[PDB]
């Protein structure tokens, strides 16, 4: 089997991407944030505290003839940005782009933190990291991909995120029309539950490539590119007037700037992030200070190849017995 679904930016800055997902019988379609950095499929629901729902579409398990309470199961997750959610668990039928999993754990939110409430466009998360990170207790549950994998034509999914435009998540096949040149594959460590890999270095603009190992995670659920402070400083030093602002919470730059590209290495191959991908717009409405898309990972504790990086590539999440990651230009 295979599946193919379009993923769409939630706003004009590509702050996140949503993908329609069918849950239950009859189908209830929710727009979920596909997140290769976590492993819970959770949704706003009829059980979510009313004051914490503000415009999201909810899953109502009582209206699904295939929903079953997973008795005694609870979940609770906290993400790197301090956001969180928790609740109980149903199993139900879940379909993405024509690919169907029966008995998928659908984690129903009883509580969500303020940033989730405040984002009316995201109805939940669909985790695509390794199932070892799943938070369901006392019986850990599998991700949608883990459940689908054996049925897929090939045990892979691909992320093809757009810049200020829709893109595609495919399951079970590699669309050879969706990228240019060849796909370069690179090793993955699953030890921390992430799609963790090591970039071979970077360049800023037309500058020379610096060969240096950068361990980090391929994370569609993080907006920006978070890298070591040394790398980030080298980038922003090429932008007149750019500075790290403690009050704003990262590097800002004059909105009048033309940003340089940023290149990262994948083995001997190179992925080029155009300068415009690194512009996240005014820090507040009407400001001439703009927020940068490349930020320091210092104090996160891990480097993160988030959407800013991934959207410059066609990315293969290869779930073979020994997982690997593939990157192609597009």
């Amino acid at each position: 089997s295979t599946g193919s679904a379009t993923t769409t930016p939630i706003d004009s800055l590509d702050d996140a991407y949503i993908t329609p997902v069918q849950i239950g019988t009859p189908a209830q379609t929710l727009n979920l944030d596909f997140d290769t950095g976590s492993s819970d499929l959770w949704v706003f629901s009829s059980e979510t505290t009313a004051s914490e729902v503000d415009g999201q579409t909810i899953y109502t398990p009582s209206k699904s003839t295939t929903a079953k309470l997973l008795s005694g199961a609870t979940w609770s997750i906290s993400y790197g940005d301090g956001s969180s959610s928790s609740g109980d668990v149903y199993t139900d039928t879940v379909s993405v782009g024509g690919l169907t999993v029966t008995g998928q754990a659908v984690e129903s939110a009883k509580k969500v933190s303020s940033s989730f409430t405040e984002d009316s466009t995201i109805d939940g998360l669909l985790g695509l990291a390794f199932s070892t990170l799943n938070t369901v207790s006392p019986t850990q549950q599998k991700t949608f991909f883990d459940n689908a994998k054996a049925s897929l034509d090939s045990p892979v999914f691909t992320a093809d995120l757009g810049y200020h435009a829709p893109g595609t998540y495919n399951f079970g096949f590699i669309d050879t029309t969706a990228y240019t040149g060849s796909i370069t594959y690179t090793a993955v460590s699953t030890k921390q539950g992430f799609w963790e890999w090591t970039s071979t270095g970077y360049a800023v603009g037309s500058g020379t490539f610096k060969s240096t190992s950068i361990d980090g995670i391929a994370d569609t659920g993080t907006t920006l590119l978070y890298l070591p402070a040394t790398v980030v400083s080298a980038y922003w030093a090429q932008v007149s007037g750019a500075k790290s602002s403690s009050s704003v919470g990262g590097y800002v730059f004059p909105c009048s700037a033309t940003l340089p590209s940023f290149t990262f290495g994948v083995g001997s191959a190179r992925i080029v992030i155009p300068g415009d991908y690194i512009d996240f717009g005014p820090i507040s409405t009407g400001s001439s200070s703009c927020f940068g898309g490349i930020q320091s990972s210092a104090g996160i504790g891990i480097n993160i190849f988030g959407d800013v990086a991934l959207k410059a590539a066609f990315v293969v999440f290869n779930g073979a017995t020994t997982p690997t990651l593939g990157f192609a230009s597009k």
